């Protein structure tokens, strides 16, 4: 995370004079060649979901185009606010927009995180003008995205965080069980970060539907992917606006939708609902200001590339690449299921998280860690995940994992009390006073900040 | 639009070919460029110029990819925001804060404003047991302060103005409760470009043990110049010990590219109440310093380009050329009678009529080809001059245009057309209408017809 120390000339203090742009960009391009064989090669779990060379190149030109952007002034870019709409019209087409009876609306936001708040705080303020509620809860499985915790926090919702079962799915039960007079909102996953596993979503969405309170699909992961895995032969129950009980979902298009990173869409099943989104100022001598989202100015630019990578791959652009993805996947769920001193977390589709019952898979993370492999850390199960993407799906990516997996495997099966590297960090990490995560996560975001 | 290019409600069958796409972007955006390239937009676009921009999105392509989520995966990112950081600490004096001043790079200016809301709501919360958190701030101090308001369920008490359209402090004395939080002033604010009583809103703040969050946004990258070049600025930073936090824009002035801000705060005890941290949750240890998750790490790597590229020259020059641009502008309106500029703004002038209708004035202005803000109490129009109003004879046109518009409404006082009315109801409207009338746009916005 600190490795450009020697290497480049350090910035405390803005220079007397300019330093070159030839200079400047040198630095970045050099930054550039010591951190894209990591993805582009194909060692990263998600963080880059498309990483071709002529798609990149063409959402970069789109953002050249488009750089000068901001949506805070529709009447000065009106090209923007036809992109977002656009964005928006056919992100709900894809998820069962037309099944609610084409009142399915929503806005575009920066990410995932964007549209869980903006959903977390239109449900809240929505109860409390329609329902009353002035003390919300929400009823969320424990394997719902953290950004759920971060809205309840901030919007002061109370969380209710309840049980899975032993397939890593929601258990209904322990959902009905949670919910009081004032439960706003309840969620499902489609699918989640953790396992890789799509909730029982019908289920939930009647649950909701029965009480009066809203629905969100978190499909941000599998917003661009579940749809076309149901076409193509894949297991895959209805998780979007084809449930009568679904009321808001969230899609990433900066994800599996192949977008620019800074982009994502937020739908509700009426205008009514997306409305209580909305913050309006009728007073302030600055004007009438209308604001859909969290943020005032907006990056127009990356709305574009979210536009242009829709169009660009079209409904058989996502076939063709859920299809990748998913067999690219398939073939990595056999190897795993091959080395019977490792477990794959419930049934996933592509999210795949690989535990052990036999030894340290924090151990076995660290030895792919060694090979170049950049996993995702996780706990309650002690387990890693690979969040495959087109990357994944390039010649001998799943073949190079299944091969650094069973040598990961063989070296902690013969050297079990072996704990190098982040191995011991994730170790005291799982098992520590939730003070003592909270004093070192806290360290390690100034660490992030030093000069 | 409506039928000047095809309308996409729904996903292509086949993908459209990536040169048609960016054919339909281009032909699209040779129709906007015009209105900023040429210096008839207020704001909006603040350098403009094609080498920068060119500069800038070479930049972008580079960093692309970058994910600040993941610091492992893109380390070049962390250096870039950690310096953005560290830059602008120093811009704004946080040295004599004793080098504890610390913040983070954000989405803009709003989520910077915000995030400092949120933090003293949740500091106050656990030092002072705060549980109903107030905010004292000048009603002429933005719009997201009602937002972070009523997002983070703290009240907000907006205080007069004084006859210079500066901040009453007396009125915000009068206004602390023992369950205020914190306080802010606005350098300048957006309304009428004017700079509010920092060092006196800070004394009131560091008396009452409160926060005082100063409001830098669009001026933390004009002011520290100003000053360098003799202008009269009033300390609005860090040099004052009662400022706990400074917010500033570097895709405004900056000329960084959109998609960035910087929240700073004079120690890191303040700073951490800003920090997400999930400690349960199955998908591992999650911490967030800002509100975002992932991030387009490209935009601070454009923030860094930019700050690096200028220099404090580049700053000066640029700060030297929109403060002289805006004393002929100020000049030149201050010689029509039947205008007035509110209060005495560096360079984001507020012009307004007790003779004449504004809106008109400045509808008129609009049929000239001029892109200006829209303000109410009291019914006014602003300019927020930028690089773009520097360039040859852009200010004089302005001014031929403005004493133009000055001699139609003086001609026809009932005169209200085009948006004139319509801005004209606004400022006349009930509450309830003008949310009704602005939802409606909002919906408009996302319409596929
Ligand atoms: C009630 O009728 C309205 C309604 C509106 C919205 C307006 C325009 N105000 C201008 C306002 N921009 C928006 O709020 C905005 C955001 C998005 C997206 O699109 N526009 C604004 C600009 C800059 C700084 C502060 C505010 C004018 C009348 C007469
Ligand atoms: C020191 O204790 C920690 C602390 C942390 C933060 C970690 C990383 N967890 C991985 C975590 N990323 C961050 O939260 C993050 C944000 C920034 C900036 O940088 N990283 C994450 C990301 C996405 C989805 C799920 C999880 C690991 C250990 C051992």
């Amino acid at each position: 995370i600190k490795p450009y120390r020697d290497r480049f000339p350090s910035h405390a203090r803005l220079p007397r004079a300019g330093l070159p742009r030839a200079e400047i960009l040198a630095e970045i391009a050099a930054m550039g060649a010591a951190e894209s064989p990591a993805w582009r090669d194909g060692y990263a779990s998600g963080a880059v979901y498309h990483g071709d060379e002529h798609h990149i190149a063409f959402l970069n030109e789109v953002y050249a185009l488009q750089s000068q952007s901001n949506p805070l002034h529709p009447d000065l870019w009106p090209s923007t606010a036809k992109f977002e709409a656009e964005v928006v019209a056919m992100t709900a087409h894809m998820l069962g927009g037309d099944a609610a009876g084409g009142t399915v609306c929503g806005t575009v936001t920066s990410g995932g995180t964007e549209s869980l708040l903006l959903a977390m705080k239109t449900y809240r303020d929505w109860a409390r003008a329609t329902k009353g509620i002035t003390a919300p809860e929400a009823v969320v499985p424990v394997s719902a995205h953290a950004a759920f915790d971060k809205a309840a926090q901030y919007f002061g919702i109370k969380l209710v965080r309840t049980p899975l079962d032993a397939d890593y799915r929601a258990d209904v039960a322990a959902m009905r069980e949670a919910i009081t007079p004032n439960t706003v909102v309840v969620a499902g996953s489609a699918p989640g970060f953790p396992h890789g596993v799509v909730d029982p979503i019908p289920e939930i969405a009647a649950l909701a539907a029965e009480h009066g309170i809203g629905c969100h699909v978190d499909a941000c992961l599998g917003g661009f992917i579940l749809p076309w895995a149901e076409r193509l032969g894949y297991p895959v129950p209805p998780f979007d606006f084809r449930l009568e009980g679904v009321t808001s979902v969230s899609a990433d298009t900066h994800k599996y939708g192949y977008g620019a990173k800074g982009t994502s869409v937020i739908l509700y099943r009426r205008p009514d609902l997306l409305h209580y989104q909305y913050f309006i100022a009728a007073d302030w001598p600055g004007g009438i200001y209308a604001s859909p989202t969290f943020a005032g100015s907006r990056p127009g630019a990356l709305s574009a590339t979210a536009w242009a990578a829709m169009l660009s791959l079209g409904e058989e652009g996502y076939l063709d690449a859920t299809r990748r993805i998913l067999q690219a996947a398939d073939r990595l769920k056999a190897g795993v299921r091959a080395i019977p001193s490792l477990k794959i977390l419930g049934d996933p589709l592509w999210v795949i998280a690989v535990a052990s019952d036999e030894l340290n898979i924090y151990q076995v993370m660290e030895e792919m860690a060694g090979r170049g492999w950049r996993l995702n850390g996780l706990h309650r199960p002690p387990a890693f995940h690979v969040a495959l993407t087109l990357r994944h799906t390039e010649p001998g990516v799943v073949d190079r994992f299944l091969a650094d997996l069973q040598d990961a495997v063989a070296q902690v099966r013969a050297h079990p009390e072996k704990a190098t590297g982040m191995a011991p960090v994730y170790g005291m990490a799982a098992a520590a006073p939730p003070e003592l995560v909270r004093q070192v996560s806290t360290g390690f975001i100034d660490l992030l900040y030093e000069v």
